[PDB]
């Protein structure tokens, strides 16, 4: 059984919480991403179930038991819950927090303001959360390496939603296709990760949220992205973004690793702004 060690202690499959199979019942299909199909499910216990495809490669397995130690390691608000897995029966399962709100970057796509609602201090508080999540992962030298709105996840719709990570994919598969819009050039280009990689990955998510869901570096290939970033390119602010945001953004795509601001600094300035009357004022645009 493969090994996992994070803040230091190690952990195997038998530190896994296996839930009885019997006390899982699947409702409904929730989409699949890659790795194969989600569920809602009850154990009651309302959780998100991942299952792993009967067929699959020993990597597949492995992969997906690395997945499962991952997140059941991590005590966080803002990282995603493990209620358990159900590893001695086939499919495989992993079990997770259900987030209602379902993922940020639909949740933006589907709730941008329209003449049929969301303010800038919605906007604010989902970005202090995920930067709580990556400042927690940061302090314990966890590299996400994929930070960024679609691995992200919201409790609920409404105005009490709380933000998470909820997607540890390229993580595990580093520790054992390629996010470049997400990338700082030290990574695309030389491969080196270090914690000044996910700041730059969440200026990226910043301009997500903004933008309310749009796809980075707009009508741009990886490749262009990956010369425009390389010679000093970067993303203009979205639509009405205050300035005191799109700095932020700016600051966390600096070239330099050094020059980029760690996450107690970004919560730090994402405090300012949502204390700035002038930021939280602003309308979003309504299409
Ligand atoms: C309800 C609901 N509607 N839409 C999504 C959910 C949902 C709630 N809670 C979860 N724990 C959850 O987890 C999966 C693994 C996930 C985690 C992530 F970060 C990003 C995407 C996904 N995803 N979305 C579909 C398939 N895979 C998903």
């Amino acid at each position: 059984n493969p090994n996992y060690c994070f803040a230091g202690k190690t952990s195997s499959i038998s530190d896994l919480k296996e839930v009885p199979r019997k006390n899982i019942t699947l409702i409904r299909g929730l989409g699949h991403g890659a790795f194969g199909e989600v569920y809602e499910g009850q154990v009651p216990l309302q959780v998100a179930v991942k299952t792993l495809p009967e067929v699959c490669s020993e990597q597949d397995e492995l992969d997906f038991l690395m997945e499962a130690l991952i997140i059941s390691k991590f005590n966080h608000q803002n990282i995603v819950r493990c209620i358990g897995v159900s590893l001695q029966s086939l499919p495989r399962f992993i079990l997770l927090e259900l987030m209602a709100g379902g993922d940020l970057k639909s949740f933006l796509r589907e709730t941008r303001p329209r003449p049929s609602s969301l303010a800038m201090l919605d906007l604010l508080h989902v970005a202090r959360d995920i930067a709580c999540g990556c400042q927690y992962l940061e302090e314990n030298h966890f590299i996400h390496r994929d930070i960024a709105a679609r691995n992200c996840l919201l409790t609920c719709p409404g105005p009490g939603r709380v933000a998470k990570i909820g997607d540890f994919g390229m993580a595990r598969d580093i520790y054992r296709m390629l996010p470049v819009k997400w990338m700082p050039p030290e990574a695309f280009m030389e491969g080196i990760f270090t914690s000044k990689t996910d700041t730059w990955s969440f200026g990226v998510l910043l301009w997500e949220i903004f933008s309310l869901g749009y796809m980075p570096y707009p009508s741009k290939s990886n490749q262009e992205v990956l010369e425009f970033v390389t010679s000093g390119g970067r993303m203009d602010p979205p639509k009405n973004c205050p300035g005191p945001v799109y700095r932020i953004m700016t600051q966390c795509w600096q070239h330099q690793p050094e020059d980029r601001p760690n996450f107690a600094i970004i919560l730090e300035r994402i405090e300012y702004c949502t204390q700035d009357p002038d930021v939280i004022n602003t309308a979003l645009p309504i299409e």
